[PDB]
């Protein structure tokens, strides 16, 4: 039993929710909340930048200093930071950005990073302003992440067509 509430059940580990990932980490304060990272770690828009405005910017100086350290994360590859006021931890996960010609195949590696820990808290990767159809990220997720992976799909009318069409 977990302190998730109110969601729809897709599989045996997949679960989904019309909510602002935001205000569902403030509330359930998961062991990990994922992050719709890019390789730089700038969080200025869509999930991420919504992620790092909740921590008064925090996100943001710590990803930096993860960078000037470490460089670049990978298309597809992920790192665990801190998850601030939000979480324990924050997986920040990088899926493929369709509008910058990025290769779709690497959402399922992106995935992959999820199956490291138990319980997630995750947006849909490569969904929102990273350009991808949310409904193949919905299925990519569900036949490749094995953990339980609770989904925040900020927008009602998008999570009504990924119930409504999912196989
Ligand atoms: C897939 C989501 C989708 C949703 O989950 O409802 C709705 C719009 C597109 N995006 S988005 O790229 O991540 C995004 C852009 N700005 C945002 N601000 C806040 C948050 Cl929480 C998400 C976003």
């Amino acid at each position: 039993v977990n302190s998730f509430s109110g969601y729809l059940k897709l599989t045996d580990n997949v679960y989904i929710k019309n909510a602002d990932i935001v205000e569902e980490a403030k509330k359930v304060k998961p062991t990990v909340v994922v992050n719709a990272a890019n390789v730089y770690l700038k969080h200025g828009g869509g999930v991420a930048g919504a992620l790092n405005k909740a921590t008064n910017n925090a996100m943001q100086v710590e990803s930096d200093d993860y960078i000037a350290t470490n460089g670049p994360l990978k298309v597809g590859g992920s790192c665990v930071l801190s998850g601030h006021n939000l979480a324990k931890h924050c997986l920040h996960v990088v899926g493929p950005n369709v509008n910058k010609g990025e290769d779709i195949q690497l959402l399922k590696s992106a995935y992959e990073n999820f199956n490291q820990h138990e319980v997630l808290l995750a947006p849909l990767l490569s969904a929102g302003i990273f350009g991808a159809d949310p409904i193949h990220s919905l299925r990519v997720c569900v036949d490749t992440v094995r953990t339980n992976v609770y989904l925040a799909v900020f927008d009602k009318n998008l999570y009504d067509k990924l119930v409504s069409s999912f196989l």
